[PDB]
């Protein structure tokens, strides 16, 4: 039959995982021999319990939601920052951690891993504040009802939740798992409000022909981007996405008019979306980052606020009207609005400005990294651009449709690319999978890299070396922005350890021209064997004029005086 | 347009609320203004705020949903006491706060009402270990998705919810409501699970010929009452009710066998349970009190387990199966199980043992009011039964198809009972309200009969006056159950004050004889302008068998040594 | 030896308790046998939990301490109203809980009196915030370590602290209590502190002459009203108190010039503390209601900040400088500073305006009730002034030294007065104890007046009817401020129960001129076998000039709009 340890497996199978992420301690042992009794998935190993977190987060970006086992406290508490970031961006990682034996409860016990009390709630309390769902499992009756209802919440919030198991009851029965079908079972949308959040959209733009579309970066969790894709060819408008939201609408559409940024918007999306007479914003976050330090804020008179399970226009908000319902019924009954798009037209603002091939020979700088970078984008790639001036330069590049960027834009843990683009690469081995990643960010969490060569993923990683943390420097600059230099690319070797007890074929190269970088691509797409890490070597000052703007609107916002209270 | 506070009022009249009840204080009495302007409901006032909170509970079991509003701290700290109590008893009660304002957070202010420190999110932290959800609104624009998050969620779980509110804001403009339909919005069964737990039931019983049926008291908040007779009459099985289930199922109905309840069961019941093949247990709820001390819990091998929101059945789980559709579609499916039903009346135990009539001269006894008040029960009656020996008189009675019994088992708070007679006779004035109260519980929350006063509610309350707490007497007898005496009957008369600033027509009266109570239950059906209070005289000793008996087995499940861990 | 009970028991009685308060039920019974075998305490048993924790309050302000006991869940939820009152107002009040057998932690057993699930860390949790150390004792082992960890930690610190107990461990063997001196032991002030801060406090008023001293509401939790009387002679200087220091102060002494509250202060003293070119302000407590809705806040550029363990003068943060320690030595170095007395004096501001004595036979109004009660001040009297214009009439009242008023204004809970005189008698039966409450107030906690009755205490209570809630009326007037009328009176007949099951003898009389007043005052005197309550009666609008003036500040800060973020 099942046991606890096992009916998780099979839950978690049931949700679609193929692998899982771990690391040993004794309080989870016996839970991993369980889950390890499942042959439908893998059970893949971590350095540490942070990058576990963080490759459960970017195997969650592959395939829709993951799963990482931790042990009680010692693995828990800093794994709860990877948590907390599948919470800021919204996916379905469920964390599941070890506990004390059912035994030790009330019981006047001091144990180990533990602060030196004899209460054990502790753990399960500090995650109750960055979980949909928090249950702790001390019994073998209660478990299944207990993991049904977390992996429940977590599909349907996408929101991570948390799990703890009494490490002496992972292979005691429990009842067996019913269907699959039951864990994605969900409300549809209200049929009246429905109809009148179409309906009241429609009144709201009847005499508002200037109509434009910002997608927002909660489209993905709402499950709606091809629901988008319907509204904004019936509806003939202008589409802009907000900087988060990079790839979650194809670029290559003819209603797609760039990114909408503030002031570091592309060229013309400024003007065009200040002139809307109404601005239609699909599942959007608006904060300090993504307003530019407040400086970009939507007209609340010309705002219809299409959130992932409600909509707010006209001055009613209809909950339980689920987003990609709502743009798809629109789309049946909406008449074509050019007026943004034809604006946007007629101020011929042009392309982005990008830079021409180099000269070879000349120093690498980072306009020409980004140029080699984007040549490489296929509809089969996915881009892992870490917070730093990665994030302006993936915002960038033209993406062919098809191809992939993802953001961890309101979380912003330097050092998450790196167990992301590991988790990512585990999920989906078939796409050609980059990763950019500065030197700081690097730093935090380099030791992933090592399981990148031993289960042998051809992750493309462009370093990039500008000697310390620039995005820093661009905000307020410090004696505490410079870092100690690493040789980067041996690095590789390292972990490769061939000689050692085992092997490896990952490979690093330095590139310090246009023409050494060029070297160094063709050596990482002919490598299929590990991971090519790619350093790349330009000047702390040498980052994207967006950078700069940006940072200053970043700074003003934080460090604003005191109103009166 | 809408304003914070007439947003919060149209939800509430949307879900059917006719009244409301509150405690004024400065941190409210701008948003009970802002409720006061929808005329489609009342606002009630209640002498203090645990009294205020029970009201709301007992409004919801006749209404379905309440609501009670209080000021900050002072006020909500002791509502809490009764909205865990509303937890405990599956209802929709809405708690809404008053709060600080909005300038007085992170401003180093102290306020008061407060602990003298100068931060506010204590109380909203204490009220998530008791509600569904709860939360803060800070400013106009995000009460809207608050109020709608909240108010959706206690309908859905059957669990009571937190809000609190600004004071400065309650008047500040905010969006429209949309339709009503939006908060009712739900999952269906997920149609794959309901068929296969169907399926499997009727695998399990296959060869079980002996199926007996065991409602439990989550069964309304299921809402799966009517789908419950429909079964049990396809089946044919015999049917019992747990403790706090009474009135859950139509005991004129002929499969219906009476109480279980362990060793204080009706005749034959408990021999019926233990020689079934299968007990299909229906939104049950075992804990310490219901199952006698933990001697009378059902055998897991014969257990088919039907939770409002999933089955459990012949070891496997199914989540995502809603109660009512459930029984509906088993009962199509079902084939005749007369096995229990044969076997409980081959047992020939006869009827509950009652007393005759009394001598209506003799001194008053215990069987002899309830013998009176079973006399009263019509299709149209309620009685609120409170915790004390009135649990095991209520219990006793038979009542006609339509009469209801409330009780509080779960949170078990005496005092609860005159609170929420109240609320439900608010409620449901079309219907004979009943109170019966013990001396010791009336005097923790007397004075709401002085709003029963005042609302001229003819609500008619049997007073038990044994002159201390004889539930506990029967427990573990000590100096702490004995208690001051008050004249009863002439608290009727002070609540009325006539001749004083206003009026009353409450009354009370005395009765030492089972010809006084006769006399005095006359009167009080003929009083339609106010409460009738009915001072009953009997002995400490001088109560039910089964009150005796279930003591025990309590005092022993309590004091029960540590086992060695 | 001792038991976890006996141990609770033994050191309640160390630090002086003579009584602790109960509520009885089923968690708590073993553990309150337990208390009852220390004969050198008395058990006192109240109506409801609410009341309980307000005795224990009102009982720590005749003695000290306090402790009130209850059961899980039920009992502990309205204490807790008690207990945060308990924090805001600097009182040592030990809340002891009943709570689950232990062997129900990590059972998945759901209990009676809990929310329905099967933890229950839940009340602990809740507790943590509103209490100085919160502890649950699982275990007989565990108990002296954190009975005496809370004990030590409330009288330190002046605050309420929370114990749960097992109620199958409270009759189980543990290790016995050392000496009582253990648990007053406390940190002396730093010495090189203590003489910084006394010289840098005569540096600041080197050349500030018009020096003012303003006594505030915790200079009795400092335990340094002694020592400010002599640093009030060697100063000098004009003394204020605060509205919620009245009485912390002798007011027969020279150098008192009345009560300092913004525009309702006494005639002269807004002046002088306006024109005093230093304030000495003793443990004070500024929050909205104290600084009469933000209008009177202390000069920073003038204020002697001494606090009950640190002072800030001169610019400079002194920590770990007891306040009477401070004052001590200040007393001993400071130079006379009579600036401020004589300019006050050189107001000719005069007293207080009081009224004189009424017509006897004309209709009793406010000021005449105030004059009659003010005429019953003793050296021996402690008058207890609930929340309302109660507030206002005890401020205006000319204390002679050594009579006290008891005042709950940082907490503010109506009711509060009723039990807490309850709680006060119990502990000061030889002081004349005197209680003014409003009507509104009265009807929360009334039944508290039952016990005064069964304990014989010759309480004087004055309910001041005037058919509503003035107070509120004079911050924002609506429907929520009117009640519904009682006889009060009357209800002390039906306390008494004279010919039911037992007796009493308290008297009930009503006043509706200033000779019925005065006959009604002249029983009350004589009555030493109960309460007296006189029932006043006077007209809604008959209230203090100050509450009209206080009310209209307090009315605008809650209101005021929120500001630009
Ligand atoms: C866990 C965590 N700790 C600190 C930070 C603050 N932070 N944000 N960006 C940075 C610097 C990133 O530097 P690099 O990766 O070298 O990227 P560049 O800005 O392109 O030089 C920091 C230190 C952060 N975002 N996350
Ligand atoms: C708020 C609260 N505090 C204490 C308890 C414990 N308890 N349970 N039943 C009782 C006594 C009930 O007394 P009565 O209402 O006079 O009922 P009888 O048993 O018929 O005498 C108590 C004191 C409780 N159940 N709820
Ligand atoms: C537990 C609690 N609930 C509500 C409040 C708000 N409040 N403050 N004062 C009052 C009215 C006092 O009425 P009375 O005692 O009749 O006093 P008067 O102002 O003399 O009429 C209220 C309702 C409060 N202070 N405490
Ligand atoms: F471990
Ligand atoms: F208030
Ligand atoms: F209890
Ligand atoms: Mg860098
Ligand atoms: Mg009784
Ligand atoms: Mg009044």
């Amino acid at each position: 039959s099942y046991t606890v340890g096992t009916y998780l497996a099979e839950r978690l199978v049931q949700i679609g995982l193929k692998h899982h992420f771990a690391v040993a301690g004794d309080y989870n042992l016996v839970l991993l021999d369980n889950l390890l009794l499942n042959k439908n998935m893998e059970q893949v190993y971590c350095c540490n319990e942070l990058n576990c977190g963080f490759s459960a987060e970017g195997y969650a970006r592959a395939k829709g939601a993951a799963a990482a086992v931790v042990t009680y406290s010692v693995g828990a508490l800093s794994a709860f920052d990877a948590i907390g970031g599948a919470y800021a961006e919204n996916l379905p990682v469920i964390l599941i951690s070890g506990a004390p034996n059912n035994n030790d409860h009330a019981a006047g016990h001091v144990l180990h891993h533990a602060l030196g009390k004899t209460d054990y709630h502790y753990q399960l309390e500090m995650a109750k504040n960055i979980t949909a769902a928090a249950e702790a499992i001390y019994t073998p009756e209660e478990a299944p009802a207990k993991i049904d209802h977390v992996i429940k919440t977590a599909l349907r919030e996408k929101k991570p939740v948390y799990l703890e198991i009494a490490c002496n009851i992972a292979s005691m029965p429990c009842a067996a798992p019913g269907p699959a079908s039951a864990l994605f079972n969900d409300e549809a949308s209200d049929e009246a409000s429905l109809n009148a959040a179409v309906e009241e959209t429609l009144k709201f733009i009847a005499n508002r022909d200037k109509v434009a579309v910002l997608v927002g970066s909660k489209l993905r969790a709402a499950g709606a981007e091809e629901a988008a894709v319907k509204f904004a060819d019936a509806l003939g408008g202008a589409v802009a996405t907000m900087a988060a939201a990079k790839s979650f609408f194809p670029e290559e559409n003819p209603h797609y008019i760039g990114t909408s940024w503030g002031e570091v918007s592309y060229p013309g999306v400024e003007k065009t979306m200040k002139e809307a007479d109404a601005v239609i914003a699909l599942a959007p976050v608006f904060n300090d980052y993504s307003t530019t330090g407040w400086t970009d804020i939507p007209d609340p008179k010309k705002l219809v606020l299409a959130e992932p399970r409600s909509v707010v226009v006209n001055g009613i908000r209809f909950p339980s009207v689920h987003l990609k319902d709502y743009l798809t019924r629109l789309a049946q009954k909406v008449s074509k609005k050019t007026g943004a798009l034809d604006f946007f037209k007629s101020l011929n603002a042009g392309e982005l400005k990008k830079a021409a091939p180099a000269d070879p020979s000349a120093p690498l700088v980072n306009a020409e990294i980004a140029r080699q970078v984007e040549a490489l984008l296929t509809p089969n790639t996915t881009v892992i651009a870490e917070t730093g001036d990665s994030w302006f330069n993936a915002q960038r590049m033209k993406l062919p449709n098809g191809a992939r960027v993802e953001y961890e834009m309101q979380w912003g843990h330097i050092g998450w690319s790196v167990p992301a683009a590991f988790g990512y690469a585990v999920g989906a081995p078939e796409r050609r999978n980059i990763l950019m990643v500065g030197d700081g960010s690097f730093q935090l969490t380099a030791q992933e890299v090592a399981q990148m060569v031993r289960l042998k993923l051809p992750v493309i990683i462009f370093l990039i070396n500008n000697y310390g943390y620039t995005i820093e420097v661009m905000i307020h600059d410090g004696p505490y922005n410079n870092i100690k230099n690493w040789d980067y690319a041996g690095l590789m070797e390292v972990f490769n350890g061939n000689g050692g007890y085992d092997s490896g074929a990952g490979k690093g190269l330095k590139a310090k021209t246009g023409g050494e970088l060029a070297e160094a691509i063709k050596v990482a797409l002919a490598n299929t064997d590990g991971p090519t890490l790619i350093e790349c070597f330009i000047g702390r000052e040498d980052c994207t004029e967006e950078l700069v703007k940006w940072g200053k609107r970043v700074a003003a916002a934080n460090s604003r005086k005191p109103v009166n209270k």
